[PDB]
């Protein structure tokens, strides 16, 4: 690339970005030093540490919400530039050491029980996760021929889904105005991008050319295709059978790899980060597993985030499905990403979501938790 190269005619702290106020993990990872070496390096598709880390120039964060501060272009750029994905993904992943190894599990069989979660309290069970298709750029950086191709390949495997997982594909670009409404009243449908971090790294690029909602006819198996990454999955069900939710999930994912395959196609992954994806802060299982639950009193306790905290557990937002209990429900899932199994953190979701209700009822009889508050897991 000649712009690069007359990137490079300017002395590096010349074109060295001013991270003075950021709070992000790019911004207490990149030296002035480290963009010397780097701002040289390039991907096999063009990506460069620019690239890299204009959204967490662009973005400088919160103190207390620290962003990762940077995106992958490609499965290269993870390795181009390591020396500086890897402290951040140590600083954002638990000390993530870059010599350490990621176990993927996905046999719903090695999760103990979580098929009765106490109806009453929890609502709704989902497991999310995405997939980067290996040999096309990330959703930053891919192209409208390629974006095209991945959604081509995608819709196949899809509509050769049945049973349970039979389903149906809509596109962005075709969709009516009833079928735009339906979706939204089902909760399946993103729209146009619009927040200064996506609209700046590229991901809204040829909006909505190559981008797709796929759900089954039972509203339990969703995916979305060129959004965020290649695809987005998502596995859900109203009540607390977790582990049906996670056998779904599972199974379809597992039809899914081996359409891919018989097609000569396959996911990003490899045994130190798992599974690739856009952002560094989804690498590995990219699992995101919660429940919407109602704990109103645990709430408005002193010691609700501590609890989370030692449950290895995140209160990602409140309201539930339709808002309206903001206060009272809560969604809780498993905090960490990459070093544990997927068994692993729905387990642990499991395990947590149990002592949580326990400790609401308590709350409800009007005594104290103090002797039910857990150690750090
Ligand atoms: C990790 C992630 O999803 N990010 C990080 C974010 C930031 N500014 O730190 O920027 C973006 C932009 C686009 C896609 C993903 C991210």
């Amino acid at each position: 690339n000649s712009h690069n190269a007359l990137k490079l005619r300017f002395p590096a702290e010349d074109e060295f970005p001013d991270l003075s106020a950021h709070n992000n993990h790019m911004a207490k990872v990149l030296t002035p030093e480290l963009y010397a070496e780097l701002r040289a390096k390039s991907t096999p598709s063009g990506f460069t540490l620019d690239d890299v880390i204009q959204t967490g120039v662009d973005n400088p964060g919160h103190p207390y919400i620290m962003t990762v501060g940077c995106v992958a272009g490609d499965e290269e750029s993870y390795e181009v530039f390591k020396d500086l994905f890897d402290p951040i993904i140590e600083d954002r992943h638990g000390g993530y050491k870059p010599s350490d190894e990621h176990k993927t599990d996905l046999n719903p069989d090695n999760l103990q029980g979580g098929d009765d979660l106490d109806p009453n309290y929890v609502l709704s069970s989902r497991v999310r996760t995405g997939r980067s298709i290996r040999g096309f750029c990330l959703p930053p950086h891919c192209s409208r021929g390629e974006r095209r191709a991945i959604e081509k390949l995608a819709v196949e495997a899809l509509s050769s889904l049945d049973g349970d997982l039979a389903g149906r594909y809509y596109a962005l670009k075709s969709m009516t105005e009833a079928e735009q409404q339906q979706l939204i009243d089902d909760h399946f449908l993103f729209d146009k991008p619009v927040s200064p971090l996506l609209l700046a790294s590229g991901m809204a690029r040829d909006w909505p050319d190559a981008r797709g909602i796929w759900h089954n006819d039972n509203k339990t198996f969703l995916v979305w295709v060129n959004e965020e990454d290649h695809l987005r999955v998502i596995s859900m069900q109203k009540g607390g059978n977790m582990k049906e939710v996670f056998t779904r999930f599972c199974t379809g994912l597992t039809q899914i790899e081996t359409l891919f395959k018989s097609k000569d196609y396959e996911f990003m992954w490899n045994p130190h980060l798992g599974y690739i994806l856009t952002c560094p802060s989804n690498l590995g299982t990219g699992l995101r597993a919660g429940v919407h639950i109602k704990l109103p009193n645990l709430g408005k306790h002193e010691k609700f985030s501590e609890v989370l905290k030692r449950l290895r557990l995140q209160k990602r937002g409140t309201g539930g499905v339709d808002t309206a209990a903001v206060g009272g429900v809560f969604d809780v899932s498993n905090a960490d990403r990459l070093g544990f199994s997927e068994v692993e953190l729905v387990q642990m979701v499991v395990d947590g979501v149990k002592l949580l209700i326990e400790m609401e009822q308590r709350l409800e009889q009007g005594q104290a938790i103090d002797d039910l508050m857990p150690a750090q897991k």
